[PDB]
């Protein structure tokens, strides 16, 4: 089960749809793509700005989801 917590977006390439999210508790980066993104609009991310999602730690490492501007 993932739990949630907030971060700001360190960095996202929409070229890719692929980035990665600082969490606010200094803890590992977050992984995040484009279908993680419940934000209207183009699905993407804004360096610096601060968001609010769950993480779910798997084999590749957290991946974030239901991601949404905070």
């Amino acid at each position: 089960m993932s739990g949630k917590m907030t971060g700001i977006v360190k960095w996202f390439n929409a070229d890719k749809g692929f980035g990665f999210i600082t969490p606010d508790d200094g803890s590992k980066d977050v992984f995040v793509h484009f279908s993680a993104i419940q934000n209207d609009g183009y699905k993407s991310l804004d360096e610096g700005q601060k968001v609010s999602f769950t993480i779910e730690s798997g084999a590749k490492g957290p991946a974030a989801g239901n991601v949404t501007s905070l």
